[PDB]
């Protein structure tokens, strides 16, 4: 198991835009295309992120660049924020993949906000940051997904994920 592996399972693989969990035009592995009700703006997106006029399907191949673009941009962007960087840091390589997966879901910017929890993260305090983690609309509206995320921060165990 590793965050590419952890990722696949909780994002899946889908070749044509589809809608994620909040409602929003998506593709490949958790590629989020925009926010705006619009197919078309969606289209746009997509064709400009992959290079060629698309009209809402790519390849497998295409789906792990978009992927692997993803989660670069996704560790480069904890490092370079002043709330998640020195959480990153002190987290061992486990617990760090939990930190990346947040930021994949809910942007840099949502984690970052997590303050009390990211505090008890940095504390090592476990068992109080799972508790406090699920304390939020994160929590209440994928619950199972982050229930896994949550146990990999208890933890620094794959136990979560491993089977699936
Ligand atoms: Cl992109
Ligand atoms: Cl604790
Ligand atoms: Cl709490
Ligand atoms: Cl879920
Ligand atoms: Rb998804
Ligand atoms: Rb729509
Ligand atoms: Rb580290
Ligand atoms: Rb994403
Ligand atoms: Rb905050």
């Amino acid at each position: 198991m590793n965050i590419f592996e952890m990722l696949r399972i909780d994002e899946g693989l889908r070749l044509k835009i589809y809608k994620d969990t909040e409602g929003y035009y998506t593709i490949g592995i958790g590629h989020l295309l925009t926010k705006s009700p619009s197919l078309n703006a969606a289209k746009s997106e997509l064709d400009k992120a992959i290079g060629r006029n698309c009209n809402g399907v790519i390849t497998k191949d295409e789906a792990e660049k978009l992927f692997n673009q993803d989660v670069a941009a996704a560790v480069r962007g904890i490092l370079r924020n002043a709330k998640l960087k020195p959480v990153y840091d002190s987290l061992d390589a486990v617990r760090e993949c939990a930190l990346i997966n947040m930021v994949f879901q809910m942007g840099e910017t949502g984690v970052a906000g997590f303050t009390n929890s990211l505090r008890m993260l940095q504390q090592k305090r476990w068992d109080e940051a799972a508790v406090n983690l699920a304390k939020s609309r994160w929590y209440n509206q994928t619950p199972n997904r982050a229930k896994r995320v949550i146990t990999t921060f208890r933890t620094g165990t794959w136990d979560a994920y491993k089977n699936l």
